[PDB]
């Protein structure tokens, strides 16, 4: 079984992602260099959803150059029917790892964190906030995370989590580069303490209930590494005004020490 793309010959190894419009398979090119090839067909997608996926296709293209911390598109074929994308393969999104793990190295921890702030930092330069940032749109490639997507697409049953979201996303109902702060950290809460913030509540009326309410005081157990600690409190701060920036972040002495 094979894909062509561009005139180039891939082989595929296997299916990584699954179902919906979109599929993403393992392949090889004929030097037997190995990559992820992303297809989507095109055939009941309307104009805004196709001019999404042309937008982020566009971001993605540009970004590269500006981070390695940014998921590698090689090349891409767009017809009215679908797309093939040539991209980086990578060994395992950052879920899946941290699905399989029992304990997470503080100082491989703190390598992630600096990755995925750099990825984030990078979008939010360009005039992109993300909105739905979680731990599959990370790929670990080499000891690296990297970002997947910039949440731009616009679609594609008991799955797709309210865990990571902001407060403010809540009330809404404005979005701003703060909400990617408080999603990256509850990330990194996961990676500190073993679970999100609020996923003990079991009914989502009552967790975006949670997620909003001032005297529901998330809880921020004692660590050694406390700037670990200060981090986390800075970013799951409820007011995105008070709520730690990305530059803020990145002269915190959690990243910066030692
Ligand atoms: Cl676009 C893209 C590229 C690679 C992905 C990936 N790679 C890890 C699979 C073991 C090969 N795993 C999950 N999603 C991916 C998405």
């Amino acid at each position: 079984e094979c894909i062509s793309v561009k005139g180039r010959i891939y082989s595929i190894l296997k299916q990584i992602g699954s179902g919906g419009s979109s599929k993403v398979f393992q392949v090889l090119n004929e030097k037997k260099q190995i990559y992820a090839i992303k297809y989507v067909n095109l055939e009941e997608a309307d104009n805004q959803t196709l001019d999404s996926y042309r937008n982020e296709i566009a971001y993605l293209n540009k970004l590269q150059q500006h981070s390695d911390k940014i998921i590698r598109l090689y090349d891409y074929e767009i017809t009215d029917q679908y797309i093939y994308m040539v991209m980086e393969c990578g060994n395992i999104d950052l879920n899946s790892w941290l699905k399989k793990k029992k304990s997470i190295d503080p100082w491989e921890r703190k390598s992630y964190w600096k990755n995925m702030l750099e990825a984030v930092h990078t979008i939010h330069q360009h005039g992109i906030v993300h909105s739905d940032l979680k731990p599959a749109n990370f790929l670990i490639v080499d000891g690296m995370l990297k970002l997947i997507d910039f949440g731009i697409a616009n679609q594609m049953s008991q799955v797709g989590t309210v865990n990571y979201m902001p407060p403010e996303a809540i009330k809404d109902m404005k979005i701003s580069p703060k909400s990617d702060v408080w999603s990256l950290g509850c990330i990194l809460y996961y990676m500190t303490y073993g679970k999100t913030p609020f996923q003990q509540i079991i009914n989502q009326i009552s967790k975006l209930h949670a997620i909003i309410d001032p005297n529901h005081e998330i809880e921020f157990p004692d660590i050694p590494e406390k700037d670990l600690q200060d981090v986390l409190k800075c970013c799951l701060k409820r007011d995105p005004k008070q709520r730690i920036s990305i530059p803020e972040l990145l002269a915190h002495p959690y990243v910066q020490i030692q």
